[PDB]
């Protein structure tokens, strides 16, 4: 009847998941939150491991993922934070939440905008996801074109509205904002 | 005890498949070879349909795939031609066969080499596979760089040896030369 306890019906009702899926994700949370410390929290040390091990997103953005998973900004990931952040990757999650999440992700230093050098590290990382590794001048041409396309109110930084415009023209930037195995999950 | 008959053990023994998988692929061949004419042959009219329907590779290269599937150059695909060509996409198929197959595929007009304008239509099609649609001058820069990289014996056309060199540096050009569902197949 314990501390940290959260009725799975609760998360079920605010996410694309169901009770059984929420209960299921609790098993997976116990795994990741116990690796090193056994306090019911996923320390970032243990987030790394879990992404490193059962590969999901990407190693160099784990500090980025960890950071946005960390909704109540307090240095760790709690169970409900973990389920709600994951729920955003669900195929039925509203595209709004996916666009927003992707935006926090790319705001590399957490400043409320996307600056050119962050669009760059972004584009590089996405390219490399699709096994394309291009010359540095191929890249700043690309990044330059995409950056003036995106920076509508011409002022050197992308805000969430221009991002939304930008992504509507570039829907593949939020390609990975959805993981299709999450529709019915796989016991292990 | 019929015409067209081929002992599945035969194909089993010359391809990564097993008897049961060969027998299985016969069911799938009957489907595709009967759509329009019921002669035990996949006419190209019926190859289109099958790629169009249960999507596999890509629509504009169906005439290219059809063409290399068509090993005994005679305008149709016979059962054993179909199993042997498919077997090449198997995860355990030797990389040699994958490189060779990919080469015949890109030799768009069938001239025994890859010419610059074919590397171009190639690169465009691969880019578009990974949801990247680039400016025409981004593209001839890319195609120009890749083309002089590949055209070692400097003479305006890529032969199979230079292709093999080229692909060893660019292993993602034969990414699609493997279909992982083929490891154990899916009844329908
Ligand atoms: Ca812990
Ligand atoms: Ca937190
Ligand atoms: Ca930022
Ligand atoms: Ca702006
Ligand atoms: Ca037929
Ligand atoms: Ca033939
Ligand atoms: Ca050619
Ligand atoms: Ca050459």
């Amino acid at each position: 009847r314990p501390p940290g306890y959260e009725d799975p019906e609760l998360l079920a009702s605010v996410t694309p998941f169901t009770v059984e899926e929420v209960e299921a994700l609790y098993e997976l949370f116990k795994k990741l939150s116990s690796s090193i410390i056994d306090d019911g929290l996923i320390h970032k040390e243990e987030f790394q491991l879990a992404l490193f091990r059962n590969r999901n997103r990407r190693n160099l953005f784990a500090d980025r993922i960890f950071d946005v998973f960390d909704v109540k900004r307090n240095g760790v990931i709690e169970f409900g934070e973990f389920v709600r952040s994951l729920g955003v990757f669900h195929p039925s999650a509203p595209v709004h939440e996916k666009v927003k999440f992707a935006f926090k992700l790319y705001d590399l230093r957490q400043t409320g905008f996307i600056e050119r050098e962050e669009l760059k590290e972004m584009v590089v990382a996405l390219l490399h996801e699709s096994e394309l590794v291009l010359s540095e001048d191929m890249i700043e041409v690309m990044v330059d074109k995409a950056f003036v396309q995106a920076d509508r109110k011409n002022d050197g930084k992308i805000d969430i509205d221009e991002w939304k415009d930008f992504v509507s023209l570039n829907p593949s930037l939020i390609k990975n904002m959805t993981l299709p195995y999450l529709k019915d999950i796989n016991r292990t």
